């Protein structure tokens, strides 16, 4: 696949954008997960698949019983990995764009994490949309986050939802929801 846009999917805490501590999520959100499954899943054309791109670290992160995520292209990238295809649903590759080679009949690319791919590939050019779940809280500061996001803000726009609609399509896109004491909503950004 040559110049595929990618996008960018993560759930922040504002207004820090907190997204860790200590390898796993800081929070457990029920419908977040959801969303998630839905929108990287789900395709308009029809032998086609969604591919998802991770760090080492987030692949490791999932019960091995749980990987690779079903329904989905898995994209594992290393530094020490050779670009090998592993079988029908696991790539391995040290590089965004070397993996994309490898692919065919993939309908979105979306990169799914972690902190060191999303700091490092938000700069990457083929990155046309930013997927941010907004996640706030009363008190911030008492969730103990170690991994945060560094993004240039500036440089993006966030959109109306209309536009984020048209994005995921069929999904129910519902506002304010809450869960405990975390309220948050689903966001679509593009570059200015
Ligand atoms: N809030 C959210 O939506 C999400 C949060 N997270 C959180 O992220 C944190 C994990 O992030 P982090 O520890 O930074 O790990 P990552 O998942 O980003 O994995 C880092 C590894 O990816 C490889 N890698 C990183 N950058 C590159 C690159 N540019 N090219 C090739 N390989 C690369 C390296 O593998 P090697 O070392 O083998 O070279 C590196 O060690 C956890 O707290 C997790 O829960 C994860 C996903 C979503
Ligand atoms: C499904 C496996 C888990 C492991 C941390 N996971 C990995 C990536 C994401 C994930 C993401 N990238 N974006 C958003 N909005 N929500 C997520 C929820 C869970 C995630």
């Amino acid at each position: 696949m040559l110049k595929p846009n990618v996008a960018i999917i993560v759930a922040a805490l504002k207004p820090a954008l907190g997204i860790g501590y200590k390898g796993k999520m800081p929070w457990r959100l029920r419908k977040e997960i959801r969303y998630f499954k839905d929108v990287t899943t789900r395709t308009t054309k029809p032998n086609t698949r969604n591919a998802v791109i991770m760090g080492r670290k987030t692949w490791e992160s999932i019960p091995q019983k749980f990987r690779p995520l079903p329904d989905r292209l898995n994209i594992i990238l290393s530094r020490s990995y050779e670009n090998e295809i592993i079988d029908d649903n696991i790539i391995h590759a040290s590089s965004i764009e070397s993996s994309l080679n490898l692919v065919s009949d993939v309908e979105r690319v979306f990169i799914i994490g972690g902190a060191e791919i999303y700091n490092e590939l938000i700069n990457n050019s083929l990155v046309s949309h930013l997927l941010i779940t907004e996640i706030e809280h009363p008190s911030p500061e008492s969730i103990e986050m170690d991994t945060f996001l560094k993004f240039p803000l500036e440089s993006w726009t966030k959109q109306p939802k209309s536009e984020l609609q048209k994005f995921v399509g069929d999904t129910v896109l519902e506002d304010d929801i809450k869960e405990g004491d975390f309220t948050y909503n689903y966001t679509l950004w593009t570059r200015k």
